[PDB]
């Protein structure tokens, strides 16, 4: 079964959906966080090493998980109807959907496996979780999963 639970950035903004994409608003907005499923991917060995655990991301109601898609020359995350105990259940590590989880105390950093220049960010207040290349500004990249 997966690890569930909220995901917030260093300014106190909480993964929620809005439409068709995530968002990052502060848990004052009093709209129901998104409730994300991680699991590690039983095969690291095949990836690169020294990076952290490959885990697939993906959400509880609706039921979705996160990918990498290259969009022209941009590497962008979606997200997909897709039942994360499937992907998990698959019988090899599926790399689109596969990132790198990179601990440094409570908070970790999420590196695509397909494009590992970028990573998963939040940005102001209401922006979209977006990939970005562009680190330690205006992009968040720190996250912590309460599991509650
Ligand atoms: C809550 O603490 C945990 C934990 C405790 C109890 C139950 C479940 C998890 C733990 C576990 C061992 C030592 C220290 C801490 C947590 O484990 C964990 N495991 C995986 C596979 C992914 C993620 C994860 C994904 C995405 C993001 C953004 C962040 N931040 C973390 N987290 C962790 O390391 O934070």
């Amino acid at each position: 079964k997966p690890i569930t639970g909220t995901i917030n950035d260093l300014n106190q903004q909480v993964w929620t959906l809005q439409g068709q994409n995530l968002v990052a608003v502060p848990r004052s907005d009093s709209v129901t966080p998104v409730t994300v499923a991680v699991i590690t991917c039983k095969y690291p060995e095949a990836l690169e090493q020294g990076r952290g655990d490959p885990i697939y991301l993906g959400i509880q109601n609706p039921e979705m998980c996160l990918y990498c898609e290259k969009v022209g020359e941009q590497p962008t995350l979606q997200l997909k109807e897709q039942k994360i105990m499937d992907l998990y259940g698959q019988p090899e590590p599926v790399k689109p959907f596969l990132f790198y989880r990179a601990k440094t105390g409570r908070t970790s950093t999420l590196e695509s496996v397909a494009f590992p220049d970028w990573f998963i960010a939040s940005s102001k207040r209401d922006q979209p979780i977006i990939l970005t290349s562009e680190l330690g500004k205006s992009y968040n990249t720190a996250f912590e999963l309460n599991i509650n």
